[PDB]
């Protein structure tokens, strides 16, 4: 199923994560995106950053072309990279993502991160970036617009902007049982903004940004006990947890069997005791923990 966004469009509550590191050949994104759609994923998350928008759009068009789905059955997200915060760079970056993907519109365009970079940090008034996003929604380039990696104060800056035309429909953030963001989630719910979770399965643990010492989420003994209790898997427990808290959850897999397994999140429910045991895992652990983010003036985790 789908959640209704605050602009009246619908987002499917489970989404396919498309990112793979650059060691993975570009052609893989094509193959696995088609498999994700075949498995029942209708929400596909990409970005200018990911260098895979041609393949992901090609996957989508191919599944349209063979009659599996119509365009209006797919919810496609791209994101504005942080070298393109200056308001006059916003629509051309979106236009560029649309031409890579060969689509007429994205369902969702996000400010990828509040941490502006030189078009080396930049200083940009994100409210002007937001005004340029709104113009992209008015032109029909994006059906919905939203942000990513914003903390509460950063989100308030936008909600509080004079002359605001469109609220962000979502804030896409790192969110999983080690870092469950419950206070940010309550704030988003009170403003009718959807929290979308990435690294919901504990991230790809990429050496550039993630400490290899950090606990592996899917090896977590409480998730493992819960998987055994429900005869599911630690992944499926982690996804199901997000759905039950009203969070839209992404899931990356480039593996045929795991892609097919992940759509089982719809087949069972956790109980209130299960959810409390999962809530007890919260330990302020964002897997992305690198000097290259944390030294930035608008790093969101400084609070
Ligand atoms: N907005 C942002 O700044 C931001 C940041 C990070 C990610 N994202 C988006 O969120 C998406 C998902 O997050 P993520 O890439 O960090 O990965 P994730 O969904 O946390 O996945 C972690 C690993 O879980 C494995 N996995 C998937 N299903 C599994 C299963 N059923 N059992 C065991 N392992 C399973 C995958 O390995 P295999 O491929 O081997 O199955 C995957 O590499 C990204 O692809 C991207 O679209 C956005
Ligand atoms: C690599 C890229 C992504 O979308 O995967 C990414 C991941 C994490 C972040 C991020 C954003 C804020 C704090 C720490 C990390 C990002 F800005 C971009």
């Amino acid at each position: 199923q789908c959640v209704k966004l605050n602009d009246g469009h619908f987002m499917p509550v489970l989404g396919f994560g498309t990112y793979a590191p650059p060691e993975v050949p570009r052609s893989k994104a094509l193959e696995v995106t088609k498999l994700a759609i075949e498995a029942g994923f209708r929400h596909i998350d990409s970005a200018h950053l990911y260098n895979n928008e041609e393949q992901v759009g090609l996957a989508i068009r191919s599944k349209i072309a063979d009659g599996s789905v119509k365009r209006e059955d797919i919810f496609y997200t791209s994101k504005l990279w942080s070298t393109f915060h200056r308001p006059e760079l916003v629509r051309p970056a979106l236009e560029n993502s649309l031409k890579k993907a060969q689509l007429d519109y994205v369902d969702l365009y996000l400010i990828h991160s509040p941490m502006s970079l030189k078009p080396i940090f930049d200083i940009v008034d994100l409210c002007t970036t937001w005004e340029a996003m709104e113009k992209c929604k008015d032109a029909g380039l994006a059906k919905s617009i939203g942000v990513s990696n914003f903390n509460r104060r950063q989100l308030e800056m936008i909600l509080n902007k004079p002359g605001l035309k469109y609220k962000p429909v979502c804030n896409q953030v790192e969110c999983h049982p080690y870092f469950n963001r419950s206070k940010l989630l309550d704030f988003c719910k009170s403003k009718d903004i959807v929290l979308v979770a990435y690294s919901a399965l504990g991230s790809q643990r990429d050496k550039r940004w993630v400490d290899p010492n950090s606990p592996v989420l899917l090896e977590d003994p409480v998730l493992c006990a819960l998987a055994k209790k429900h005869k599911r898997t630690p992944a499926l427990i982690a996804l199901r947890y997000q759905l039950q808290r009203g969070v839209v959850v992404l899931a990356k897999s480039y593996n045929e069997q795991r892609i097919r397994q992940n759509v089982q999140v719809f087949e069972f429910q956790l109980t209130a005791e299960d959810m409390k045991a999962i809530d007890g895992l919260d330990r302020n652990l964002h897997y992305f923990n690198s000097d290259s983010f944390a030294s930035h003036p608008n790093y969101p985790y400084s609070d």
